[PDB]
This record gives structure tokens, sequence and C-alpha cells, in this order.
């Protein structure tokens, strides 16, 4: 599916950090929108896997829902 999340990305460094955590996890296609502090993910991973993955940044995350 394509899962929309909210992530507290303050700057380009933080957006890049989100890129890398998703990268490590793998099996994801993503579009991080820095000004709107959102990240859209196409994947077969669990919302919960995706959520845990994004929270490893230390930033505030939440699942908004399907985009889709």
């Amino acid at each position: 599916p394509k899962h929309e999340f909210s992530v507290d990305m303050t700057c380009g460094g933080c957006a890049e950090a989100v890129s890398r955590v998703l990268n490590k996890l793998g099996g994801v296609k993503y579009d991080i929108d820095l000004p709107n502090k959102k990240v859209c993910i196409e994947s077969e991973h669990s919302m919960d896997t995706l959520l845990a993955t994004l929270k490893k940044t230390g930033k505030t995350v939440s699942y908004l829902g399907l985009e889709i």
C-alpha cells in the first residue's frame, strides 16, 4: 500500500536521515515532502514496521492513513 505519515523534519539534514532509515529497512519506495513534514511510502511492510523504522530518527512520527 501507500501509507502517509507525519514526521517532524525540521531541516534537510533530518529529511535525509529519514531517507537513510527507510533505505536501511529496504522494500520501500518513498517521497519525503520537507516543507509539509510528510512522508508517503509504497511498501508491503506493516504500518507498524514503517512507524518503528521512522521513529528511529528520534523525531515525532504518526500514521496519517492511506493516500492511496
